[PDB]
RNA sequence: UGUCAACCGAGCGUUGAUCCGAGGAUGUCCGAAUGGGGAAACCCGGCACGAGUGAUGUCGUGUCACCAGGCGCUGAAUAUAUAGGCGUCUGGGGGGAACGCGGGGAAGUGAAACAUCUCAGUACCCGUAGGAAGAGAAAACAAAAUGUGAUUCCGUGAGUAGUG
RNA sequence: UUCCGGCUCUACCUGGCUGGAGGGCAGUGAGAAAAUGUUGUGGUUAGCGGAAAUGGCUUGGGAUGGCCUGCCGUAGACGGUGAGAGCCCGGUACGUGAAAACCCGACGUCUGUCUUGAUGGUGUUCCCGAGUAGCAGCGGGCCCGUGGAAUCUGCUGUGAAUCUGCCGGGACCACCCGGUAAGCCUGAAUACUUCCCAGUGACCGAUAGCGGAUUAGUACCGUGAGGGAAUGGUGAAAAGUACCCCGGGAGGGGAGUGAAAGAGUACCUGAAACCGUGCGCUUACAAUCCGUCAGAGCCCUCGACGUGUCGUGGGGUGAUGGCGUGCC
RNA sequence: CCUGCAUCCGGUGAAGCCGCCGAGUGAUCGAGUGGUGGAGGGUGUGGGAGUGAGAAUGCAGGCAUGAGUAGCGAUUAGGCAAGUGAGAACCUUGCCCGCCGAAAGACCAAGGGUUCCUGGGCCAGGCCAGUCCGCCCAGGGUGAGUCGGGACCUAAGGCGAGGC
């Protein structure tokens, strides 16, 4: 999907637009991902009762990977003549990701 | 780590999971059912080779219909010979929405009734194969033109020549 | 328009029969059939690459809304993404691309007739598809519904000829004209979709649409053939209301979630029959297909004028008089 | 209502619904205004309609009166003390009374399949309330050389290799 676990991502649209974050888990079936620090929601937990803060899934279409230089970039692909492994490339820079 | 539909506990994966493409094995029982039996999915055996017990009782893998056509042997009352009887190979028993071929084959209804007719060779049934089928190489038309030249399928030829 | 051999009883010359070797002929073929040795980016069964705005200002819960600036276009088809997206995502134009297998086409051992044979003439003796053709009786379908009844055909009797032979031109005779049945194969033009792949709708949107948007030919009914049902929309995510209180629960009130809780799993929008609570007017001496035309009082209201009184004023109620025989 | 064409409106609130105020000679109209809602609509000119309800003893769904009226499904009949629990004439214990007793009792085959026991509760059901249940939940429960059948034999009848 051009997005993996452990990458750095930025939000384009939504309540928390303009905030950077780090991805935790991915859901390819529903095309949704979970990012900490964005879309924080209050949940009622009762067993002892209280209110806690958690994170809800965000659709990937509203987020995209950031460049190592701190700028938003798309994802490109290249073919290596050495091993043939497919690599991710920053379109606006050409550097590998 | 499919799904109805959350939830728990358990785990794998960079040494390539999951997925999809092609081929390959296993495939309980019934179901043309074909070792024998029978109220579908339940009862009972023969033979050969293996496994187990001091021996029976037990268990695994094979094989054990019928019909027709070839091939070989045999030849009754009865003599020639046949029928019949044995051994061995080759084929068939059912299913499928529509499409074809050859037969059988109905009644409602119109005629303001109704026997002839029409409904109709329709519905249905029977025996049949295929991916298509059937038909097919003039004992054919026409009429004085020195004409066409296997078969099949469409449009006209006309709702006319006829028939009731 | 090749060579040799053995045969036409036999050995020798003449004329014929049959085998072994060039050179053509075709071959998966209806004209004969079986197998065995080397090519197409031919397509198909998956995939992969694939261009351009985090633009500014505004309403906003959310921009994919409005105004102004850019860029790509062999890609402004189509869907998803928190409200109508060419430049966010899935992909579309275009390019590529397969281990194995499929089928088609082309390139290669092998099979077999003929060259013992072909070409143009002549008079004589034999052949050209048997219970068939035709004839007579009884039935079919051709427009022909036995009528004069041609042709084809089913059954029963009788029953013919081989080239100056035979059958056909709607009876039939004569003359002309066409043809050679009584044996067998033959692709192309045509008919259809239980299945699979790709596409379309001035076709339907939950009493419509296939009987079937959900437990579907299920439940259910019938011992049988068989008949045959109704049941979608919370919201962006469940964040499905912690906690406190009344209470057995059911159920409810605060406080929070959220845009809304006039969204609380009985959850979009919520009409009419139907049942209500509060408010205003009226009725207990009355003979009404239940309305209309007049019509005092009371109440609500809009203006100008003041305590309430008029006005090219509106509304609800109606005490009381006249009129008055539902719809198809 | 759906459509070709040219236009305008719309999260600063589009579609229905409920009012007020008005308007046309009709089937009606309002780009005039108020509440509810949240996602597509109007005008102009052409083309196509499953295009207009009150009645067929019509059909699908919902709801009126009779009505808080009749009944609450026999020929025996209950009463008392105590207990459980929020609730008891209908549940548990104890004591009186009555009834059946060729059955209103104890069993077989046919007939149903979990109604049997233990433990849980009482929004569905029991013609009323239910602590109870032939309500449901979860678990457990069915022991044959000698009992009934098969491996033993046969009838009225069915199948039927050959065959007619
Ligand atoms: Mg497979
Ligand atoms: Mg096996
Ligand atoms: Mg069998
Ligand atoms: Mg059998
Ligand atoms: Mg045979
Ligand atoms: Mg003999
Ligand atoms: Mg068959
Ligand atoms: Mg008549
Ligand atoms: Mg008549
Ligand atoms: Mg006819
Ligand atoms: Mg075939
Ligand atoms: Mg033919
Ligand atoms: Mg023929
Ligand atoms: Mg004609
Ligand atoms: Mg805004
Ligand atoms: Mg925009
Ligand atoms: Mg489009
Ligand atoms: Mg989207
Ligand atoms: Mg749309
Ligand atoms: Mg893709
Ligand atoms: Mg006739
Ligand atoms: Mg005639
Ligand atoms: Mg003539
Ligand atoms: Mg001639
Ligand atoms: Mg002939
Ligand atoms: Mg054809
Ligand atoms: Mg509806
Ligand atoms: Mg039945
Ligand atoms: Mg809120
Ligand atoms: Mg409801
Ligand atoms: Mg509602
Ligand atoms: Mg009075
Ligand atoms: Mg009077
Ligand atoms: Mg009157
Ligand atoms: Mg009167
Ligand atoms: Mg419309
Ligand atoms: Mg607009
Ligand atoms: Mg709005
Ligand atoms: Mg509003
Ligand atoms: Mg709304
Ligand atoms: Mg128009
Ligand atoms: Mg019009
Ligand atoms: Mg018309
Ligand atoms: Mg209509
Ligand atoms: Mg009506
Ligand atoms: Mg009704
Ligand atoms: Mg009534
Ligand atoms: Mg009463
Ligand atoms: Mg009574
Ligand atoms: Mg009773
Ligand atoms: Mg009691
Ligand atoms: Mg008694
Ligand atoms: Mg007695
Ligand atoms: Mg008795
Ligand atoms: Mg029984
Ligand atoms: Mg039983
Ligand atoms: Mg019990
Ligand atoms: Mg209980
Ligand atoms: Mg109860
Ligand atoms: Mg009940
Ligand atoms: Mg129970
Ligand atoms: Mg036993
Ligand atoms: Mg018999
Ligand atoms: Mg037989």
């Amino acid at each position: 999907m051009k997005v993996h676990k452990g990458d750095t991502v930025l939000v384009i649209s939504g309540k928390d637009k303009g905030a950077k974050g780090k991805v935790l888990v991915a859901y390819p079936d529903r095309n949704k991902v979970l990012v900490e620090g964005v879309n924080r929601i209050k949940k009622h937990t009762a067993v002892s009762g209280g209110i806690v803060t958690q994170e809800a899934p965000i659709h990937v279409s509203n987020v995209m990977v950031v460049d190592s230089d701190g700028k938003p970039t798309r994802v490109g692909y290249r073919i290596d003549d050495e091993t043939g492994k497919k690599v991710r490339i920053a379109k606006t820079n050409g550097k590998d990701i």
